[PDB]
């Protein structure tokens, strides 16, 4: 049986040419150009993003790369590399909510959200896809295929908004409403606002209070692994899961509830009011007492420790405190699985076998209900504790999992133009 697989990603080269060949033979014309969004692993503050809470993330060099070329019409055609026989074709004109399915709704989506804030300027495009952010990994596919359709819009229609960090938040917008109410997929903001505004090197701490502008809700937070002698593991653990299956919204909609007999626009709010007690047990305590559904204590536990974890992260990184930084990774996973309840066997089980195998912390990234677990390990120890956790899934049963170089890498950009 064979070593664990590690997923490099593609090049500037290798995604442009491909991009490109997929375009010429779908299309047969040439794309005015190639454009790219990464993938992104969330390193801490999961579940925060809904609740206007404060969330951690990086880029991965691991890119979804679109050729695009805008059309006269309102017709838009998409293809990707993963299947390309099936173009899929719709059209903007008159176009409503819900109204593509399958895969082909994210990108029409992001120009249907465009015309939708007035954008008049953007009409159809024919597109070609060709992605290295593994499908169902739980590293935001979904976002590097809207964040990178979205500056691929703006810039040959010349908007405007690709060329800024605060101008991106505008295209950042469209691309969660291509998700919500065209794919009709829920989702919070942290994906897009990774794969549009992280830089190398840094890790995105973005606070997601919806009141403030772009500039006052990121900060760059030093992320340089070599500094410490360090390496970031990922591992998607291959596990099965339905795209979208309901759980992510029970979530949301239990955050809402509490919220509302808490009386608070957000739990952000809840969360800050116990951080700054000098009791914060006791101020816990009084918040809980108020929920008299012993689920909803748990979620919103969850969400209060959870944002004051991430400014206790922010802290024990930069101090060069990596055992710290391990110890709240683990906590962050901890109370994924108990409170939040996000958690399936095969995140557990990996997270287990890195935590006993000399990581100085682990936890599941991203959603949940399966998807990838990420480590702070040691330089040099990545594909030992992979190999580890492939051994571990064979004798349990599990799917093969997959691994995935990561470091903080840059955000979208355009990578060719003739
Ligand atoms: O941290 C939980 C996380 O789950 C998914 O990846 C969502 O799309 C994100 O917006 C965020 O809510
Ligand atoms: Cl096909």
């Amino acid at each position: 049986m064979t070593a664990v697989e590690f997923i490099e990603p593609l090049t500037h080269e290798e995604g442009v040419s491909q991009a490109t060949k997929l375009f010429v033979d779908t299309y047969g014309a040439a794309p005015e150009g190639v454009w790219a969004a990464p993938g992104r692993v969330n390193l801490i503050g999961e579940h925060t993003d809904y609740n206007a809470g404060l969330c951690l993330p990086i880029a991965l060099p691991h890119r979804t790369f679109i050729a695009l070329k805008p059309r006269e019409d309102t017709k838009v055609r998409v293809v990707s590399g993963v299947a390309p026989d099936k173009v899929a074709e719709a059209d903007l004109d008159g176009l409503k909510a819900r109204g593509v399915d399958g895969w082909s709704a994210y990108p029409t989506g992001v120009a249907w959200a465009l015309r939708q804030a007035g954008f008049d300027k953007v009409k159809g495009f024919d597109a070609a896809f060709v992605s290295c952010v593994p499908l169902g990994s739980g590293l935001s596919s979904s976002a590097a295929m809207t964040c990178s359709t979205a500056l691929a819009l703006d810039d040959v229609y010349g908007l405007g908004y690709g060329d800024s960090d605060a101008g991106r938040v505008t295209l950042i917008n469209a691309a969660i409403k291509s998700e919500n109410e065209m794919a009709g997929a829920s989702t919070g903001g942290l994906d897009q606002n990774a794969s549009m505004r992280c830089t190398e090197g840094h890790a995105l701490l973005l606070d997601c209070r919806p009141e403030l502008t772009p500039l006052e809700n990121v900060s760059q937070q030093e992320f340089d692994l070599d500094k410490y002698n360090l390496e970031l593991l990922v591992v998607d653990t291959q596990a099965p899961h339905q795209l979208n299956d309901g759980q992510y919204a029970q979530r949301r909609a239990t955050c809402e509830e509490a919220a509302k007999i808490l009386g608070v626009a957000n739990l952000r709010v809840t969360a800050d009011g116990i951080s700054k007690a000098d009791d914060q047990f006791q101020a816990l305590k009084e918040t809980l007492d108020a929920l008299p559904d012993e689920t909803m204590k748990k979620r919103v536990r969850h969400v209060v420790t959870e944002i004051e974890r991430v400014r206790s992260f922010v802290r024990a990184f930069a101090q060069g405190d990596i055992k710290a930084a391990g110890r709240l990774f683990n906590a962050s996973h901890d109370s994924l699985a108990a409170d939040y309840e996000v958690t399936v066997p095969e995140l557990d089980i990996a997270v287990d076998v890195a935590r006993k195998n000399g990581a100085y912390g682990a936890r599941m990234t991203g959603g949940g209900f399966g998807g990838s677990i990420i480590a702070l390990v040691d330089k040099g120890q990545g594909h030992e504790i992979a190999q580890k956790i492939a051994d571990r899934f064979e004798k349990e049963g599990f799917n093969a999992p997959r691994a995935l170089p990561a470091f903080a890498a840059a955000s979208a950009s355009r990578e060719a133009k003739l």
